[PDB]
């Protein structure tokens, strides 16, 4: 009535209840109906959220994701649960089981990737396990033994197959691989995607989320599915993709996350006495991608830019991805201060009409801003979590705390939505999103 | 390491995670392996624990229990889950599906009852629902519409078939119906139970809990199962039980709980405009059983006594059941003060060697005291919860708070055991007991 | 910026800081500039707020107040601080030092009384002290040893000198004795006060609080100050007041507080082995003022009425004092349900325009309602505290909890105002009021 | 009885109460009787603890200290309260009023300095003020307007007059300037101090703290007081101290604090548009003292060493000051990992007999260890605070969190002692120390 908000203990109870309720056994769905399968970076956040509840079950979540790793090392962005429809495109549309020589043996997966936040999840699992004493340390350490090789292959595939020219930036062949499907970041590269004879299909996402203003448009889905056809024609071969894909972009946010991930995994590798050549490689990649992100930045404002490889041009947009260099470090001192002024100013977290001091996915003063439409404007708790966690790693303890405080205040209604209207705070999209529950559990401690 | 305790937010997350993890779908198991079925007063506590998480799912728990209600109104103490063994005695041993004319149609149940804390669970569901606004009120109110008649039949069967002589005390035909299976309260009535040709059996409880000191003895289980044979020979007929049962005791704690339950249900009946004749009946029974409890009490100390109907004599023991009149009210002023001095003194919560200021199931200075052996000594969070909740109803706000505080401190290790060693605090019995998680969730708010 | 509220630990620290900052040494000012002396029922609340900080200093607050008790047992409503100016009427205007035979020696006080919340403060000090160990328990028990007799004289003076006809209601000779200076309760009685030659004077209160809408009018002060002249003319003699005072009312809210206080003090006397004759007297007065309160009640709603002794007529007004019977008990069951419906419904706590679910001092739908004007409408935390504490004592734990919760939400701006606009929540009157900080400290525990 | 600890809100309220109770008006005593004056780095911590209570009063604390700054820029380590006795050496013994050309007018102070934590307090005040709205931000920014120049003079006096050879390490002329009076760090330097005709005196400190084991010896005080004679003989002249002082050491912990403070103050100067030349100087000193600290470090463990300027030899001792490089950064990566292993391992935080996971002032396995004797072993909350705050600044959020958490667990008895027995946790020295209450308030947020 007068106050729909939950106390911190009630909120944490409700978050954990949701995470257990989305558990199919060995995998957690990203959202009950909209996303009834295991998604890659959702799964990393799910492991973070499970680590305060059960280190064993947190490890099981990453074990399950890594059992779907491709033979070349790629972690695919969807691992389908057996016998669940209601999500399109499903395994039949991707047909990776048929066409992809590198697809895993006893798992149905997608044929594209997603950002490598997994090392961050490993770090949080270990930190939790170190507070719970010997028996629980052993579980976390036995996981390292079993899966260090697989994490290395994941990072090595990113470093070697998606950074072919050693530019220190990750090439994507689908906007879906960025995690920000309809970000304004990809508008001009999608504008050069002309579909051919695209086999018939029926959207399923917008039977669940029926507001047209909160999901991508039909025109946008026709480009998304057409790119799948181009990958399928080359049997998802890494070598042939540069030659065929109509969409090839260097994703500076994905690159900054990879840089952080390598640094984190390198430190884990040192503390647990993993092979020295692996630690050296991880430190090498963290520096290469840190430098690769810095090379994209505006020399005045520090804002990071994506790069359209096909058009051979810098993509200038006003989204939250501009702040990638804040995550990984590396900017000159003056350029970083300017970048923090942009973050805190009226074009983003300082905008006067925002309900919370949180980072909007697109700047509200940008011509591309749409307050309800997914990544074109709404506020995402997963960005809040990622920025706050990276900010604290930079030593910016008070910036990290303020983002955490406002994220808890936004989440304190218990909707656990993936994104929120930035002016009114209305939950948008699907409720019961596992990784919002995870972020809340991590923040509450 | 230095401190295995969880923060209040971590504890509440872990409690809710456990409650969701014990959910089979429509019922919650009392404990994963030891009690892999739905138990009656555990189920009431489970509903209390679920009400802060989901009023819908809390209502579903009570709906499921009430679907197993017998045709005469009795709520049986076990509702078996389909296809689960590992618990003895199971449905085949009870054979209620064959023999009991009143057994429910499409449910396997036991053939005995357990204390009526269910109205208390209904009260907590309603109080939660009133803080969550219109949609959630409707769910709680629609439950009242569907199940008020069934709750009335439950209370009426207790009042009419287990208080045949209108003495205002509940007769039990099995120590299991008290919830305190091996309490010293029943030793002398069990001593007059001589088993006959008792069909062969194998205990299953002590394959799971293998410490012999924490479960009842083999000699005690032979009496428990022999009483089942006596009920089976009369096909669980209410009319014939007084004529055949070797164990017939008036349980003063069960009676005090019934008195409170009637009072609570009567107030619910008034606030939601249920039939006036039902409210009148409930108030009648609450007073009759309040008086029935007071009639058992020592005129000096106020301690309540059980009554062995067969031996026709008062049972004097030093267990927590002595404090039944504190729950329901009714004692003269001086007698109640004396009873509170007994509770707070060195024979119970004031005993110098107790780790927490909590109520031991048997007095530590009693000859019957056994520090590890189930109801002969250990501390049970479910008694802590019940006393604290009833104390606050009496207006004893600070006594209730102190019991709550110490219960949270004991539970703060996250074992969620049903009972604890009273001197060392060691968790005993089964971990992951649903109703300890429920008590914690209720207390934390 | 985005969130003006403090966290619970920040709020608690700011409340304790305010209380120590208003400490003059052995007495706490009620407010820094508006009320720069010790007020009697503020000092009871200050004692409650000091108890979690220092039992020694809480006892000192009450010792200081009781050292200013009159020879006939009356506790005056102001104890003036040595040398302090800026409040009118000051010691010069009261002239109790010269005129009042019963006034204390070497303490300057006023010449009227105020409600007897003091036993409640004594209970909260004892409950705090029992959690703190032996030396702290000794401090509290030595305070009882030396002031029990003074507390009895206080209650005996009320029962014998302000209830001379043993009606079980307290007569007041000044609206300031009710604690609700300008309440609509007193308007018709004040209409019969006709000042004669009133010696001139300048207000001090509205030089500090200069908004005219938040304090009484000049016309009201003329009547307040004339009643002082009438008392002085008979040198504050108890026996002469009924024959000379133009204001003589029975205060049912004061009477219900006294009923509760007698019962509280009686229970203390039993627990700490005080003279049996004293405890009997206290229980006798508890019951008599309970009956006196209930005798006033509306036959349909159970609402309590004040009584004008000179006019011999019931005073019907729509203020929070109507709910007096909820505090002390005594209504038949159906009338108490009606009275709680009145409290929770749209004339009081459930009015739709109210920011908080709290009790306005006057009904927002009464024609006497004024949203800014002191006791004519604003929400007072002291009343929130009293009802919540009294409701918990009645055993209405959820109702007490909801009041506490809204009270803390209102106070979380750290204003510590004594009253608040009911619709906007704007803090009114003086900031830095000790008894609001005290309420907050008691609630946060 | 069963649980001596306070809840977080009770702890916070008791800390704020202590801080206001030690407030003399415009300065806070360090301790009520032991240290009844303003100490310089306590006053920085007091300012940190006041910031969540009152930004205005926090600023006043720093204004009062800076009004006692010497004409050459030095902040003296004691500012004496007008008319206050009971601490020796008092203003008479220092005689700075008569002898010291640079001493302030109309403030009595000591004649030595103390570590420069003050910029850290300024940062915490600014961070608090930015969360509180415009008028509060104006208070903090007006404080910078009027004291920025004084803060620069402070840092410039340290860099130019106590680092005359631009070695990037601060020279001390008295162990009291380190803040660690009787630390084993200084024993070999104090062995070269040979008192001549020392004017007689009586200790005041051990009349308050009478256990001989918790304070320095008479022999140590004879040396402390002789160094005062040497300073007075040259009238506290900076230029003459190197030629006459028998104690001259480079304090690496002080130097690392100064490095951090310069960098903090430089960032403030950038954010608030202070003169660019000032910010350049601050970053220059930050780097120079960082390098000076690292130059001292053990080549295997990275542990920092103090330097005895008269003996020209590195001082190797096993105290917490060895961890200075963790505060300011600068170690190569592999040496910092070794130093953190030393900190967390069995010689310091991981010693098995330690009650809390906190940093003992001397290693429990060193032969200089004494568990009760001031800086020779006990655990100090101020060090816990400094390392946690500095660790968070390095980006080691989990390490900073674990220190905070153990610090709060140690403080939860409400003793507010300045140091604690490391094995039993017994509070030692004076209770009611302001800077421990300050630490607690900052941690609880």
């Amino acid at each position: 009535p007068h106050d729909p908000s939950f106390t911190p203990t009630q909120l944490a109870a409700r978050a954990a209840y949701l995470l257990r309720g989305n558990d199919l056994g060995t995998m957690t769905t990203a959202a009950p109906l909209l996303y009834p399968h295991m998604w890659s970076w959702d799964a990393a956040f799910v492991a973070i959220g499970l680590a305060p509840l059960s280190v064993e079950r947190a490890v099981v979540e990453l074990d399950t994701l890594l059992s779907a790793q491709w033979r070349n090392g790629m972690i695919p962005h969807i691992v389908f649960a057996n016998g669940v429809d209601g999500y399109f495109p499903g395994p039949a549309r991707w047909a990776t089981a048929t066409l992809a020589d590198n697809a895993p043996r006893n798992r149905l997966t997608s044929g594209i990737t997603q950002p490598p936040v997994h090392a961050i999840a490993v770090q949080r699992i270990l930190e939790h396990a170190r507070t719970r004493g010997r028996s629980t340390r052993a579980v976390a350490e036995a996981f390292l033994d079993r899966r260090w090789g697989d994490l290395m292959r994941w990072h090595r595939w990113l470093a070697e197959c998606r950074d072919r020219n050693e530019r220190g930036r990750i090439t994507l062949y689908h906007g879906w691989e960025s995690g920000m499907d309809n970000s304004p970041r990809w508008d001009s590269a999608y504008a050069n995607v002309v579909p051919g004879k695209l086999p018939e299909y029926q959207r399923a996402d917008n039977v669940i989320i029926t507001d047209p203003s909160q999901r991508p448009s039909d025109g946008e889905y026709d480009r998304y599915l057409w790119l799948l056809e181009e990958m399928k024609a080359v049997r998802y071969d890494d070598e042939r993709l540069p030659s065929v894909m109509s969409f090839q972009v260097e994703d500076v946010f994905f690159s900054a996350i990879f840089s952080v991930a390598c640094q984190v995994l390198a430190e884990i590798g040192e503390d647990y006495k993993r092979p020295h050549a692996d630690v050296k490689d991880l430190y090498l990649w963290a520096e290469r991608f840190r430098a690769g992100v810095v090379e994209t930045t505006d020399q005045r404002t520090g804002a990071a830019r994506d790069f359209d490889v096909l058009a051979e041009k810098w993509l200038v947009t006003e989204t939250a991805a501009q702040f990638a260099p804040l995550l990984c470090g590396g900017l000159p001192h003056d350029r970083e201060r300017a970048l923090l002024k942009l973050l805190e100013g009226p074009r983003f977290c300082g905008h006067p009409d925002l309900k919370y001091g949180l980072i909007p996915s697109t700047s509200p003063v940008s011509r591309d801003f749409r307050p309800r439409e997914y990544w074109r404007g709404p506020v995402w708790p997963v960005l809040t979590w990622l920025f706050s966690w990276c900010f604290a790693r930079r030593g910016w303890a008070e910036r990290a705390r303020l983002l955490r405080q406002e994220g808890l205040r936004q989440a304190s209604d218990g909707s656990f939505a993936a994104y929120y209207e930035p002016f009114t705070g209305e939950p948008l999209g699907s409720m019961q999103q596992s990784w919002t529950a995870a972020a809340v559990l991590d923040w509450l401690g």
